[PDB]
């Protein structure tokens, strides 16, 4: 199979439908990775460099190096940039949720004091968002304002994930994150609520009702980010379609934000020990899946503005961690259309045609 830079550009192929993006790390902006990026994509997102704890690890202490390098890459290569992410319950500094006495706010029992912690947390969120937006508003083309605020089950009637943000502020942190993002980014900035398993119920319906409710109260939400951490047979093409159509019906835009097609089910066990151990049947099944997937994206391209892969080539993917985690430290997945050596896979040909 030829190298990725010897085949037709994915970005050019879908230029009339949607952007083609990739999650990157500061150290993958040169060499073959950089070459592949410039050749196939017209959009990028920080895999980790822009999460909360990565920008303000200590209150008032901002670390912009990683993010600036990614932003600089985007500028020089004229690529769009998704910002991931302003709010999340993971990879977020503990100081956010500590009261003025240094005790975790979730422990406070005085109603009035809890009310005071809510306002303090929100003020801190406002400051984080404002600081970040002011620095990157001219480079960001899409913001993952909040990330995974919806639960996979139904712990509460609204299906909201009961993270530390919810425990301390209910749904206000979501309202504030969006309202603040709009304030400092401008009316033209596209604000998204990102999440995984947006194709399955009840989660899909919980997210749906959430955006409706918020939109009714004037909260500025422009689109839904579909992480799309999917499998070869799940979710079904129809589940994907139905979900995107529902949000499109509300006037919201859609974006596939962290796409990877695992060769395994869940959990990813048993997984193949190495890449060479993977039989061709697997790559062919993945190929048929990618074809169906991108035909769908194309069909719905009026309500889909961007499709980002959570990685570039099979040599670097968080799916390998999940694989090792469930196969006693050994396991290899292969979610992309480019292999560990940056050579095209059967899936590439099925989505370039
Ligand atoms: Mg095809």
């Amino acid at each position: 199979q030829p190298f990725a830079w010897q085949v037709a550009s994915l970005a050019d192929r879908y230029e009339e439908s949607f952007d083609i993006g990739a999650a990157v790390e500061p150290h993958q902006l040169n060499g073959r990775q950089g070459k592949v990026l410039k050749h196939h994509y017209n959009s990028i997102v920080a895999e980790n460099a822009m999460k909360p704890i990565s920008l303000q690890p200590e209150e008032g202490v901002f670390t912009w190096d990683g993010a600036d390098a990614i932003v600089e890459f985007a500028r020089k290569n004229n690529m769009n940039l998704r910002f991931h992410t302003l709010v999340w319950h993971n990879q977020v500094p503990d100081w956010f949720f500590l009261d003025e006495e240094g005790n975790p706010m979730v422990e406070e029992t005085n109603e009035a004091k809890r009310q005071a912690n809510k306002e303090l947390l929100l003020e801190r969120l406002e400051t984080h968002i404002k600081t970040v937006v002011e620095r990157y508003k001219d480079d960001v083309t899409a913001w993952d304002v909040v990330n995974e605020v919806v639960d996979d089950g139904t712990p509460n009637e609204r299906g909201l994930r009961e993270s530390v943000w919810y425990q301390i502020t209910g749904d206000e942190y979501i309202r504030v994150a969006f309202e603040t993002a709009r304030k400092y980014a401008g009316e033209d900035a596209k604000l998204f609520i990102n999440d995984y398993n947006t194709e399955v119920t009840p989660k899909r319906d919980h997210l749906y009702n959430l955006v409706q409710d918020l939109l009714a109260d004037g909260v500025p939400i422009d689109g839904v980010g579909h992480q799309a951490h999917i499998q070869i047979d799940w979710p079904t093409i129809d589940e994907i379609r139905t979900s995107m159509e529902m949000f499109a019906g509300l006037g919201l835009d859609n974006q596939v934000t962290e796409l990877d097609v695992s060769l395994y089910g869940w959990p990813p066990r048993p997984a193949f020990p190495t890449y060479d151990a993977i039989p061709q049947e697997r790559f062919q099944a993945q190929a048929d899946r990618y074809n169906q997937l991108f035909e769908l994206y194309e069909e719905l391209d009026a309500d889909l503005s961007s499709v980002t892969f959570w990685g570039i080539a099979d040599n670097h993917t968080w799916l390998d961690d999940r694989a090792r985690e469930y196969n006693d430290g050994v396991g290899k997945d292969a979610p992309f259309v480019f292999d560990p050596n940056y050579r095209v896979k059967p899936a590439f040909w099925r989505i370039i045609d």
